[PDB]
């Protein structure tokens, strides 16, 4: 705690150097989420530790999500959700709360955090200068002709004018909102998006909190917990996954993939979480990396 | 349109050369509000407006209210006004309402009316970056020691961040809402704000739509509208006309002193006001200058 | 006349942004000449649109000619021309005066209008820094291949250097006139030279100033709005239009074939011609686009 | 030609450092003139040592004149005169032929001369982007009013757009003819205008080539012919000298007083002397320093 | 060691951040000496901890020193010093010694050693591109002794040459020997120099490793040393030392007095001393301040 | 000598021009060495001449050697030298000597010697910011198995970061010393070094200084000596030729063969060799070009 001995706490911070050279002047790709937002103490942690990132001379940038408090809303407002399947169906008047909650209150908060320590956290969405558009898209069943609503992925990035913000020392907060080639804005994955983004900025890292200790490649057996995962592999046990976790595989698929060195499945429930990932060698969380052919299943 | 000779046409794009010349490079704070919002057509043509300037080498700054939209959510919602005396009194739940509805959702329709142009607007607030702060203030009740709420006026602006906006070629579409000294968001006077970052960024114009034709020396007689006014003439009838127009007068005195050149109270009813106000002679409201 | 309410003059100028966006940053080619240089009014209107484009954020290039200034001044020099098939001959003596009348005349003309509006204009040839060189040019007479003197076509231009001056904010006046791969200078005619040019420059727009009204297919005027043909219906025509305009055409067929996405032959009789074209379609000739 | 040992020439080119030394990166205006455009060897020489300086990190600025082209023009068009005290009244037209022939002819063989060497040389004047603009001018013939037309002298400089110029190492070569505030071009004395831009651009030299060897405080044999000068000194022999050394001296004045470091006036005569002037020693010219130096 | 728990790991981390937050884009000179440089352990240290400030977007900059390895190879080539009481004096050819060793050895070490984690590490003296002059020093013995030879003080210092490497992301190794005003190049004392260059480049701090865990009130008293001082105290402790620290003391004034914030006098011998003093609230060594 | 006319003089300078021209804004190597060092008055020459280059616009990189001040240190310091096939065998404790000589003695001589005409040299090896590494090379006794100690070539160059060095006008001073894949730094011939970064930075010549007057073609015959051989041709003589031209030989054909239009072997015992090469067309010393 306090009483730790100098040579000790010295011997903590001259370890992380071989994280520090790694990460200086990289962008990294924080998808913020869970209890994370949830847990007061939890929060002012992730928002010191992108401080953190930002002052050692890293470029943090934050995707977060909602669900939780757009539902809230949705109900305390009253609006009777549709549900054309097993989803929510996001129609129109229900784009507009979503929007509303996402960008004026979720990413608010997170902003006004981060910028406890400093003039950085900077909020926008993909309607801002068009800094990524998107595509409709929709659900299964058999026919997959559901039609889920304002609902989309992420299309286009204009990763030259977001790394101009990181440039400018800002540590950009995004809320997934994007308009399609017509200009109708669309709700995004907040996990799937940030994949997007991370591939497209080139990140050297891509992180994912979540109300889990990592990924299981068969849930209730808990002792498939994996620290570190092959693309090759991922790809075949992805068809045979809890739902929860597909959105959250497929985007470090696709990010690992679209050239992100690694992508990461950490604890949100953990204090500090994003510093102990990145300047701590602690096994904790799921690691992914390219890796096809063979020899990567068989070992 | 059509049926009017191509010899008038000319005219009237020339006679736009000594304004396009004035502003180029310029930067021109425009102060967003009713019917202009309001009005489908109006917005659209507002929205097409800002492109132009843009698309001219004009570097404007959107700075936009709300007021009818919080309260339709505060009511829609559920929210009961606890008052004082006229006003709403933002209290620490309203203020998140209030930002809700300003940034989330009214600036948000603004912003994209105006990439439908092009990847030009970019919504921010003073929480963004710091951009500005704001202080805590308080409206005369009785004795003048209300505190009516979260509400404040700009502070400290950050016109270098601002300026690198404008830079880009990105339309800035700011939110009145700024962290006081200690940190917390308040909400701040569209008008008032606007005025701030006006005078914050050397701006050549401060524009300010308004549901009236201009300001009146003699009301309601209709032809006592000065088509230009100056400062100090205008602190002379500053006390005669309601409280409605003392923000908007009181913001245009605080500009062209501050250093903005001029400022506009011009009619926002009408369409494309914005155009015929910097590129068409004629006065579509008041311009306020500083004299002697 | 200003009955013109102000609800016309916004259409109108709201009207221009859909090309605004289209120009902005981007290069256009000007070639000014005919009656433009002649005439007091329509010559102080032609600075006054360049002058409107530099205020606009675009990118003009004015490439102009002698011709009535030359001839002209050879009679008071008194330089009997030595003609063959038609074809005045230039001579050493003769190049000299087109130089003088091109470049320290006509060039300076401009030059001092158009920076009545600012440090815009600036004149030059492919003589200074080498912007661009000359090839030599040989035409039949009767059977075969024959020398007309000093005369040649634009080969090698310096786009890179070229287009450092546009983004200095200068507005480069270019008087035809370039040196031989051997240093040799030549007189290069305005028309193919300007075409040329804006070519080398990947420019959006070449505007073509004539003192005729319109192409023509017959004159049963009804037929003659071609306010817009394309590349290869203009080739067909090419062996029936009239023979002061043959040249105008052939320029924009290489212009727009070449790379440049619209070519302008446009009236510049007409009064802010240079405008009317950019920001209308009402009429002002013909626009020749990539269609085949 | 040849002949000459190795071993002095690299003398000769070593001794050249200390002067290559003191003008490198720095602005040099020269005024052309004289014989220096008369002859075909000498011409061919200056633009043989505006390359050189060019190709050695300095940044010549040529500023030239006419006068004799500009009366051989005037007379194939018989403009004549209206002198009103021993000089042509400037009348509006006359202007016209000025500028054709100094823009559009004199200069025109300068910058083609310079670049037979690579894309240096750029005629400009004080037209083009309003470089320099001027004020109307008129000289004392009986009284002291006397108009003598469009005549002036060079008032501003944007040295700003000029420095920029020499920075994307082209040599400007201008043309004395400058507008006046209410947008009326002039023709300016070349002496003058070359001291007004030397001094704006804050040249480290200002050379002005002339059919005379050096300065004279009488006109006779040895002794007054001078080498070196300052102010006050030339000050006082201003009264005594005629009119065909006014401009020149006060040009001197203009440019030392104002700040750039030294002037020199060397002859244009001499093959190659600007290469003589600012590489070798022997400076067979009138220098003019500071005047608080022999004061 | 490793067996720590890992949120016990990240509390120590996350207590960086107020200091990371006040290092970050500033620069740090550093003195390096003394034990640092002899044990492996140490300097290995030492470098890695220059690697950490400079991955954290921190601009150190290495000033070291020499003596024993100096006298080791006077010893070596047979060189008797010409002593002057308290003084060997530099002769010429002890200067070129000095410098050889300095230069060619010491600084080589710390270049390579810091190289290990990236192309950081790049030695420098006083020579090089003239980055400081130096001015011939004269230390009197009793009364008066006159020049001890080629020793002396930074005189000028070219701030400018030298943030331009620290831009660059390189990691400056200053070996203390500068030219003279006529170009004699001398040897510079390190702590004095280390100053000197801190101010000229307006350094956030000031860092000096000696063999010494503080600053003495009364040297050996122990117990009671200086954990912090300011400018007049430390001014008016200085004829009360032993002259094994006045050169360390001065180093501290004519930094602190400079402009530098603050001046640290660290121990060495700890390992990661560097990281100890700057991301860890431990109240070791002392910090010289200006006050008010 | 002043007794020499003025009208010579210029001339002289004149027919430099063609020279000047084509080496300004180019990178020019020169490999110092041999008597240049050793003479007082042809080195301060030498730093003369690169003082001139410098003040012309040209940009000169000065690669330097030792070897006799290398061995003078070796046998100073009394260290027995293990050989093999006539070759020091450069151990760990060599290597030390070499690189304190070349970089702190021998490269400070160089730099103070051409900074006595301003801040211009600066002196660095391949450690520094790892400007280049190097590869371990054995030498070859009829059986290439010999490690000959830590001797290397240059294996890559950061072209990038040294160009960054001429750009600001900075004449780097290199001692062939260069870091190995694991860091273990090497001693590098200066010949074949010199090459080596020619190449990289696309250098328009390489010079090289010797205390032979040219390229004697197979062995003592005075009128075997070329003056302008070329690649291939030279090739087929390396098998024949001495051991005091293999190194400098070689080292000319990596540098043309590998892009360097052109490399030259000066006699470097001829006060201002450099400035007689480079600006006189004078036939001495021996040239070497492209040639299929
Ligand atoms: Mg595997
Ligand atoms: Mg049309
Ligand atoms: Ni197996």
């Amino acid at each position: 705690i306090e009483a730790l001995p100098t040579h000790i706490k010295a011997q903590v911070l001259a370890e992380a150097l071989p994280w520090l050279k790694q990460l200086h002047g990289k962008v990294v790709v924080v998808k913020y989420g869970g209890n994370a937002m949830t847990d007061d103490t939890l929060r002012r942690a992730f928002a010191a530790d992108m401080a953190f990132l930002r002052n050692c001379g890293i470029h943090p940038v934050v995707v977060h999500g909602g669900g939780p408090q757009i539902t809230a809303m949705l109900r305390r407002l009253g609006i009777e959700g549709d549900f054309k399947g097993g989803f929510r169906v996001t129609t129109p008047e229900v784009l507009d709360v979503a929007r509303m909650v996402l960008f004026g209150q979720v990413g608010r908060e997170l902003v006004n955090l981060i910028n406890a320590h400093g003039p950085y956290a900077v909020g926008i969405t993909g309607e801002d200068a068009q800094l990524f558009t998107a595509v409709r898209r929709s659900v299964t069943v058999d026919g997959v002709a559901t039609d889920i609503g304002l609902v989309g992925d992420v299309d286009q990035v204009n990763t030259a004018a977001m790394l101009d913000l990181v440039a400018a020392g800002r540590i950009p907060v995004v809320s997934t909102l994007a308009p399609d080639a017509d200009g109708v804005v669309h709700n995004i994955n907040a996990d799937t998006a940030a994949a997007a983004v991370a591939e497209a900025l080139g990140a050297e890292k891509l992180l994912m909190l979540t109300d889990i200790d990592g990924l299981y490649t068969r849930w209730p057996d808990r002792d498939s917990l994996v620290s570190e995962i092959d693309t090759g592999t991922l790809a075949q046990l992805l068809p045979t996954l809890e739902l929860g976790m597909v959105p959250k595989v497929e985007a470090c698929l696709r990010a690992v993939i679209g050239g992100v060195p690694s992508a990461h499945i950490i604890d949100g429930r953990v204090t500090h979480c994003v510093l102990v990932e990145l300047f701590t060698d602690a096994g904790t969380g799921t690691k992914v990396v390219r890796g096809e052919g063979h020899h990567h299943h068989h070992h």
